[PDB]
């Protein structure tokens, strides 16, 4: 209905941050919820099921809403899918009041086969409810005709507000992403810029055009198709992925296209500067610079006073640019 | 001499198949809705003629998943199972394609995102036609263009080469090219597996980033096929029977012959015949190598939306063959 852009900016002025957090449970993150649980007499499940949108789930919400004594006995194939679909609900109830956006990399709900998917799905939902902007993180790719699956997935099934997309197959693919020409709908998308790995100068560096560097083309190029789907009268855009530990791009982007999106990952685990990663990036539509953090929230002990910390710390440096 | 199922390098098992039938068809497995409900419909006015064929073959019987609903009779599918009916009608497509093919078939090539967009119940059907593909001992690729960081990245190759027990997978390395150390090698398990790297796409506007970026008059699509070739080198994976490969469009005539020159012995996977109109006379002479598993020319919906699946498909393996004929 509103779109991602004032889906964005609305929530901006209601919590004042521009913090997104990164859901990446992994093997040991479900294990260790479901053996501290198990020793905790289950304190956060029970939590989980006095919420009231735990009951607004699609998939299996009686086996979720069931007691975990009862799912270990009677349920215990549904154990794994019990205990990973209540750890992403714990996290997101203790964080959810801190985050501007949470964004879901795909890579982690897909290796059990089927029973992650579902997980995910019941995230999206849970979020919605919630009214929490999404980010699937999924880094899709394709020709036109293969793409539209993943459209269909993210923006229908998931009814996700926004994704990331590797454009280096080309530009076009963004149109049967953002763009459902029968439907008339419009959504948006993060396109890789500047990415976080130690080895990511090789193509996006050291490439070049003209005498621009292979990122601030694919950035161009990423703005010029959302020019052509006129996705900013539809209250979408396209946006860029710049990682956090890429301060000379940041500067470079926030100061060439100024009124862009940048998502930047890689603060926490990865060892990016917060101080200098949001200065670098700054808008005073904050909103336009998500500072992503995944892991040191969710494997921290204490997620939602790691949020916290994070949510205050960007507020006091948003505060020291303005 | 001899090794069971599954027990040897993707290099090996594809040469062995390349000399068991003579080919370089690579048939591609992406099934969208239209063709899903097609099957339905065709089956219930046929009284289910093909289902009940699958449900004959052994192997059926070795997949994981919900085997109890798969092997149903159809007629108890629509009545007393309605909401597995998309699931069995699905799954029981894949089957009758692959049933129906696999004897003219080098490799299968399943595209992961006709497989998502309807949630979990498609990843199931995955796993089930990736076994079923596995019991019958034909080499697979997972095209899923992943790409991460390195933590992330492990996931999907769990995935892939775990769960899945895939041959092989398609990767994008714009991001970066350690992200193939997570992805072609497992370091706590001691495995290594194979790979084809995104290097010239039949996408129409392809030449944006992939020639067009370059680095000292040598095009991007050069220096990422030299860089993926760099990371094999490193990992040793063709010492160890596995390889990274490059995807290069079958109408990307010009690149196909660059590569092929300038790499001589590389493997090459080519999309792009048929519905997507690429020449394949010209593919395949470009891409020539006497080893023809080295030069794998998919073809999907030529074949798959094709009311008699096994016919298209014996129509592209003969004239494929014709066309290897002719360079020897
Ligand atoms: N999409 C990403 C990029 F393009 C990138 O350049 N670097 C990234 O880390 N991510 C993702 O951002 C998240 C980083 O999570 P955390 O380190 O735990 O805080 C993970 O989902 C990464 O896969
Ligand atoms: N992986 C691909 C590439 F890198 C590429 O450059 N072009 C492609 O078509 N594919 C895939 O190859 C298949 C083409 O299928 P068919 O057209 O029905 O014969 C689809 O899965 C495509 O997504």
């Amino acid at each position: 209905s509103m779109g991602f852009k004032v889906k964005l900016e609305k929530r901006r002025n209601a919590i004042n941050t521009c913090l997104c957090i990164g859901l990446d449970p992994d093997e040991k993150d479900i294990e260790n919820f479901m053996k501290n649980e198990k020793e905790n007499n289950y304190n956060n499940i029970k939590k989980n099921l006095k919420e009231k949108y735990i009951n607004n789930v699609s998939i299996k919400k009686d086996i979720l809403l069931k007691a975990p004594d009862n799912i270990i006995r009677e349920e215990k194939s549904e154990e794994f899918f019990y205990f990973f679909n209540h750890f992403c609900f714990y996290i997101i109830n203790e964080t959810n009041k801190y985050a501007l956006t949470f964004k879901m990399n795909f890579a982690f709900y897909i290796p059990y086969g089927s029973v992650g998917i579902d997980v995910l799905k019941n995230v999206f939902d849970y979020l919605y409810e919630l009214n929490i902007p999404t980010i699937l993180d999924m880094k899709i790719n394709d020709i036109g005709n293969t793409v539209k699956n993943y459209r269909k997935f993210i923006f229908e099934y998931l009814k996700s507000d926004s994704c990331t997309v590797n454009i280096y197959m080309g530009t076009n693919m963004l149109k049967d992403i953002c763009y459902d020409e029968e439907k008339n709908k419009y959504y948006s998308a993060f396109v890789l810029v500047k990415t976080t790995n130690p080895d990511s100068a090789i193509f996006q560096k050291n490439l070049s055009l003209d005498n621009k560097q292979a990122y601030v083309i694919m950035a161009q190029e990423a703005l010029n198709m959302s020019s052509y789907l006129n996705l900013e009268q539809n209250n979408e855009f396209i946006g860029f992925v710049v990682g956090a530990n890429s301060y000379d791009e940041m500067n470079y982007i926030r100061t060439y296209f100024p009124n862009c999106y940048i998502l930047s990952p890689g603060i926490g685990a990865q060892n990016g500067d917060l101080h200098k990663t949001l200065t670098n990036g700054y808008h005073k539509s904050y909103e336009k610079i998500l500072i992503n953090i995944g892991r040191a929230i969710t494997k921290n002990p204490y997620p939602q006073k790691a949020a916290q910390m994070y949510y205050d710390q960007i507020n006091a440096i948003l505060k020291q640019n303005m």
